[PDB]
């Protein structure tokens, strides 16, 4: 009996805080894993962000075809980038195999949308070189059908150029520079263009017109690279609400929901 | 005589017990192409049929005079007629258009019809507002939406727009830039969805047209979705079975 992963020790990456929102039954075909944001550093976002949107969508799913997780990671500034983002992956990792799911659709919201930004980026490094976090994420990559990221970070100097304030926290995340960032758009977007044809993965871009902590700048310089590679992609605008809105949106849950097809 | 060529409508899926959406087709061909007729969506509504298991969708494809011989707005006002005497023939109770190049030129020049208050409407322009009163979707497939920015970037389609806009392209009322505050007016008075598709591989027409119109709709926060991908050459795109998947799973 009980009140779902099967907590592990020590937990140094925090996968015993994985929560569950829709458990695996008989007619489930497709998994939903969610990665919160805040800016790497903030407390206050948890996987339990997204109960809102998840228990949307398990309205939606009348045939429970659906099942859904978010993951935990640690934060700045004791874990900086990119080891908040291998707690991500090995957490998922473990997740996938705990549970045995064959597929994944990923969502994120801010930094985590970053998070799947550089797992879709994994390919900059050759299998010679990869590290065990790289091998699990080319792992997730062979896997992932598609991904959703709402307001997202992707490149962290144009964040800076738009907003140098936020230096509070990527400096934080980023404690030797942001040019240590190592999937700036404009640098590996020939590798997420090889990783999406590989593993026919679809990218689903969503941003709000009311976001007031980020403007469509980040947004429209990554298009702005999708295009100039001819990588697919679709995106939707609409109002979604505060960049903390986003992920409670009834929009965003039906968005999501209608797309897993 | 059938001067708008109503009699040339194509039905490629009729209404049914269980029909509760249409589907109306537009075919392009740069306002003169007499090549691109209203079977050019016969694959695709064909290919959406048959994902229609239920029978939820009614689809028909449109004709509309060419240009020289009919010159901008008329070819849109005989697309405009043929529906409306559709949906009143059929008893269409709401719409989904779907254009291609310039049949997606007149489905946004359909959503920019505010621009003319009710006092100053032409009767055209009254049946342009009466299908946004009915209009759910729109699905925009490689479109002109500027004739500022098409020559701009090719000077050489003058060709075809000498033909359709034979006193020249500033006779062109739709402009983004100008009549966006109109479209934001419609959108919102009648929540209609907006889909806009590109090909990476169309050969016409480079993602300018597209872009300038995204840069517009962001400026006036308006909703919509984008879909790129390499989906053929230009007048391949109408057949490609991912637009035909990508209608299908967004009507719902
Ligand atoms: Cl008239």
């Amino acid at each position: 009996h009980h009140m779902t992963v099967r907590a592990i020790s020590p937990d140094i990456t925090l996968f015993n805080k994985t929560l569950t929102f829709q458990e695996i039954s008989q007619n489930t075909r497709e998994a939903v894993i969610y990665i919160h944001g805040g800016a790497w550093n903030d407390p206050e976002n948890t996987p339990n962000d997204f109960n809102q949107l998840a228990n949307t969508i398990k309205s939606m799913d009348t045939e429970s075809t659906v099942c859904q997780y978010s993951i935990e990671y640690r934060l700045s500034p004791e874990i900086t980038n990119p080891r908040n983002l291998y707690d991500a992956v090995s957490n998922i990792t473990r997740l996938v195999k705990e549970k045995g799911l064959t597929n994944i659709n990923m969502v994120g919201h801010s930094v985590g949308a970053t998070f799947i930004w550089q797992i879709l980026a994994a390919l900059k490094d050759p299998q010679e070189k990869m590290s065990e976090a790289q091998l699990q994420m080319l792992g997730l990559l062979q896997i992932v059908k598609r991904v959703f990221l709402l307001d997202g970070i992707y490149s962290l100097k144009e964040l800076l150029i738009e907003y140098p304030e936020y230096d509070c926290f990527t400096r934080l995340a980023f404690p030797d520079g942001i040019q240590m960032y190592e999937e700036e758009p404009s640098r590996v977007m020939p590798y997420v263009k090889k990783a999406l044809s590989r593993f026919s993965i679809d990218m689903h871009l969503v941003h709000s017109y009311s976001d007031e902590l980020l403007t469509l700048r980040q947004t429209n310089c990554l298009i702005s690279c999708l295009q100039d590679y001819q990588l697919s992609f679709k995106l939707y605008l609409d109002d979604l609400g505060l960049h903390n809105d986003v992920y409670k949106n009834g929009k965003v849950a039906k968005y999501i929901f209608d797309n897993i097809c």
